[PDB]
């Protein structure tokens, strides 16, 4: 029940929310139906448009009309933004020279530049380039300030998600907007973009920036806006609220226009009708800094231009349906579209099993444009699975392709050309970035980064400690003119051991064997190698350290060192440098099955052969390769107990490949790379490291856990005419996290030799350094020479794998 009967009046637009039955004058009443009865009347007046004229000018004060021409409306804060313009000879702001804004230029009681943030929904990132002709405002923006060529959004790539995501510096699967449809089982209620539901607070989870501001004494602009509110009103009342009296005034302030997604739905992202939407978003950034420029703003505010996704072109005809899969298709209920997510119809039907669905699903047509994924075995780079409101079973859809239930649901809902959602590395979903103002930097380009940083940005921007989040904080340092954030690096929780040789060979009855029954200059030579002589070649940033409580062992070698698990009984990381002319060898006949015990740790510490050969299913591999050993010699630390890893067969396919092949020829591309791998063990699927107690499946009859997937860390120079290992400037990084898979069902073509589909598998399952630090519990690039906040970038850096 509202009370509409209550007045507007003096309240157009207030930033306090009041409570029902109270009528309200806020930017969100009418979504609510709960505005008072003159809202309409008193806030959005529209008599004589948004434009003073020649006419106009020093006009007698109409309080009708949409914005003011008369001498007085400077000092109310109301004129039309074209004012000055028209009636004070000014030029537009756009026509103005550049000019660096070294120091805020405010107006005397502002105690920090605000912030406005101008959101536009559906904004792909080559529209920079491939609009710059219709849209000079942005350009100048974009030319000015500071920018990215793209910036990269969450999965989904829907409104929402990232909306909310901005708002957190949260992944969807944390702030609980994971689509923007929902199911939420605890709750027993249902999330969609029509209707009331999506109001309740329970579904809004982390602290939003206007929250983390309020909170630190920061007023705030309120950042949702009724659709019903035209643009030009939507800045005006930007514009108003700057002339605040100083303890009213926020600091922070949000923009969002619905364009150009809403034509982009309906003409495909580079339709011919998408020209007039992009102009019209240029000529309101065009109203809002002639608006700041007359307010004497211009250069105090710093504003942020942001999409939340972009748009690629999708038609009716290209849908896959699930009735042409499954025979039960009655039985499942479908959140549809560019993702999928599947779950039963009845939590009463004891017959339904995601098991056979996924099987059903799997690889069934030869071009088939959606891949099932239990959401666990999604690519970990999607952070896409601990929350229950995603479901189980997720299809991931290919770029161009619905998924659709049944095809009645297609044409009982061709009518658009657009859609997004798809795998946020998708070219055709990135959007842009664009900071402009005094904190911000000079004519300045910075490399792509991900929307989950931006929060913390924006924190910096107005001086607040943001909320835990996801963003690594000093990562976008290199954005900014000042108000950097300098972090220390985390300290190290658990020191290594430094075992010596303390075992003798017999000690050992772990059921290996090895045929190894096989001279002072290089008996002193080994012993050096053990005592770590060549760790400098193969440890070119420092030790990774430790960020739990843990027992481990530094183990030196020839060709590799390792911090090795007293707990998990295998490496933690093992580090390795290959150069550009390093050979391949294969692995002696004679050492096939050649496992060592390691005498500087103990039987009790140490896996055994017995386990892996009682146990059917799994097999073993080894961290450090046997294939890029520097000689024979060399090559019987490969075969140590300390080395081996589980793997079942179907994995070593793809882990052999790698080590035999791939690591070479990334060393001949690269010059050279340093390469840490490792497990990693996350049962529960929250993308951070599992404690022991977690670990739900070990080698059969034995202690030694199971790894969920693999890393690797690929580093090298970013200047390729220097080896990685004799490297000056700044680094080069790729990563992967391989699924540890017991078959290859999520590659269609694995029949096939490990040339046509290995490397495929590799790239979907890219990864940041960052992910692996969260995974493990370690923190990599500790000893080097450059500046922490460029390792922060380095450590968030995703090799995609998209072409430009
Ligand atoms: C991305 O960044 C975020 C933010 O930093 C990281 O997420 C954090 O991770 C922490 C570790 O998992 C997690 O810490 C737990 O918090 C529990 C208290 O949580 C409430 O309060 C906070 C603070 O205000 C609030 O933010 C939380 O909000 C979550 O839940 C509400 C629903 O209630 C949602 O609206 C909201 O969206 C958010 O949901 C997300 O997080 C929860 C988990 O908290 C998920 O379940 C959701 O799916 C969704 O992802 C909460 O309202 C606290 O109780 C926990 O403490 C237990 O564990 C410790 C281990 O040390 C143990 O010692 C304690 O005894 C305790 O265990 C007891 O409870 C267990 C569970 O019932 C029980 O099994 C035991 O037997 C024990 O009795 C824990 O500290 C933190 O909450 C989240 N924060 C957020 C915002 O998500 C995230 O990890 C980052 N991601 C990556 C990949 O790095
Ligand atoms: O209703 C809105 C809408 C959306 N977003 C906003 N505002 C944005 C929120 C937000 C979050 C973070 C940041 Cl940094 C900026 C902004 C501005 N306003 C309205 N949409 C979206 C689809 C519908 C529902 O009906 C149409
Ligand atoms: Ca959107
Ligand atoms: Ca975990
Ligand atoms: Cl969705
Ligand atoms: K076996
Ligand atoms: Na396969
Ligand atoms: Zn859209």
């Amino acid at each position: 029940w509202t009370a509409t009967s209550g007045s507007c009046k003096g309240r157009c637009f207030e930033l306090q929310e009041v409570g029902p039955p109270d009528c309200r004058c806020d930017n969100l009443c009418k979504s609510y139906s709960s505005c008072c009865h003159d809202f309409d009347e008193l806030c959005l007046k529209t008599a004589r448009g948004w434009e003073c004229t020649k006419d106009r000018c020093g006009e007698v004060r109409n309080e009708e009309n949409a914005c003011h021409c008369s001498e007085d409306c400077l000092s109310r804060g109301d004129c039309c933004t074209n004012y000055q313009v028209v009636c004070k000879g000014e030029s537009h702001w756009v026509d103005d020279d550049c000019e660096e804004i070294k120091v805020p230029e405010c107006p005397a009681g502002f105690v920090r530049p605000p912030l406005i943030i101008f959101s536009v929904d559906g904004f792909r990132a080559s529209y920079m380039k491939k609009g710059s002709k219709v849209m000079p405002n942005i350009e100048k923006l974009r030319s000015c300030g500071t920018h990215a060529p793209y910036m990269r959004p969450v999965y989904p790539t829907k409104t929402f998600p990232n909306l909310y995501t901005l708002a957190t510096g949260l992944y969807p699967e944390s702030h609980g907007i994971v689509g923007n449809s929902m199911y939420d089982p605890v709750f027993d209620a249902s999330f969609h973009l029509r209707g009331r539901e999506k109001f309740n607070h329970r579904w809004w989870g982390g602290q939003p920036l206007w929250i983390t501001a309020t909170k630190q004494g920061v007023r705030a602009g309120t950042f949702f806006w009724s659709v019903s509110i035209p643009h030009e009103r939507r800045i005006l009342t930007i514009l108003q609220w700057l002339s605040l009296p100083d303890n009213e005034r926020p600091s922070v302030y949000a923009f969002y226009s619905e364009q150009p997604d809403f034509s982009g739905h309906k003409y495909g992202p580079f339709g011919p009708e998408m020209t007039n939407p992009l102009r019209e978003i240029d000529k309101t950034v065009g109203q809002l800094m002639d608006g700041l420029k007359q307010l004497r703003l211009h250069r105090c505010v710093n504003v942020i231009f942001v999409g939340d996704h972009g748009m690629e072109d999708v038609t009716c005809d290209r849908t896959e349906f699930l009735s042409n899969y499954l025979t039960n298709v009655d039985d499942i209920t479908l959140v549809p579209g560019t993702l999928g997510r599947i779950r039963a119809k009845s939590i009463n039907n004891s017959k339904y099993d995601p098991k056979t669905i996924i099987a059903a699903l799997t690889c069934k047509k030869p071009d088939q444009h959606f891949k099932p994924y239990m959401k666990q075995h999604l690519p970990k780079r999607l952070h896409y699975a601990n929350n229950r409101r995603i479901e189980d079973i997720h299809l991931l859809v290919d770029r161009r392709w619905h998924v659709a239930r049944k095809p009645l649901d297609v044409y009982k809902k061709c009518f658009f050309q657009g859609d997004h959602g798809f795998d946020n590395k998708v070219n055709s979903m990135q959007t842009v970035f664009v900071g402009y103002g005094p904190t911000f930097k000079y004519r300045t380009k910075v490399p792509p980064f991900e929307n989950i940083e931006l929060y913390n940005v924006m924190c910096d921007l107005l001086g607040l400690k943001p909320a835990p989040n996801n963003g690594t904080h000093g990562s976008l340092n290199h954005l900014l003119r000042t108000n950097t954030f300098r972090p220390t690096m985390p300290d190290e929780v658990s020191r290594p051991n430094y075992p010596g040789i303390m075992y003798l060979q017999s000690e050992f009855d772990l059921g290996c064997t090895c045929d190894d029954k096989v001279n002072k200059l290089e008996e002193l030579n080994k012993r050096l190698h053990t005592k770590g002589s060549t760790k400098e070649r193969h440890l070119l940033y420092g030790r990774p350290a430790v960020l739990y409580r843990t027992s481990y062992d530094i183990l030196y070698h020839t060709d590799f060192e390792s911090g090795y698990s007293e707990i998990f009984l295998m490496p933690l990381w093992t580090s390795y440098t290959i150069s550009k002319q390093a050979e391949v060898s294969s692995i002696p006949e004679h050492l096939t099955n050649c496992v060592r015990p390691d005498v500087r740790v103990s039987p009790g510490f140490s896996q055994n052969c017995l386990a892996y050969k009682n146990d059917k299913q799994m097999s073993y591999g080894f961290l450090f390769p046997p294939y890029l050993s520097s000689s024979p010699e060399a090559k019987y630390d490969a075969f140590l107990v300390t080395n081996m890893v589980p793997m079942y067969p179907a994995f070593k396919r793809v882990w052999a490949y790698f080590q035999r092949v791939l690591v070479k020829k990334y060393a001949s591309e690269r010059n050279g790379v340093n390469v840490i791998s490792g497990p990693i063990f996350d049962y529960n699927y929250d993308g951070l490291r599992d404690t022991e107690d977690e670990i739900k499946q070990y080698v059969e009859g034995s202690s030694i856990p199971v790894p969920t997937h693999y890393y690797s860390i690929i580093t090298s120079c970013l200047d390729f005419t220097q080896p990685a290992d004799k490297c000056d400037g700044p680094l080069s990084v790729s990563s992967f996290i391989l699924p540890h898979r017991p078959d290859n069902d999520e590659s269609c073509n694995s029949s096939e030799d490990e040339s046509k589909w290995v490397e495929e598998l590799m790239k979907m399952h890219t990864a940041r350094v960052r992910d692996i630090e969260h995974l493990t519990g370690l923190d990599f690039y500790r000893k080097t020479s450059r500046s922490y906040s460029e390792i922060l970038t380095l450590k968030t850096y995703l090799h995609t794998y998209e072409s430009e």
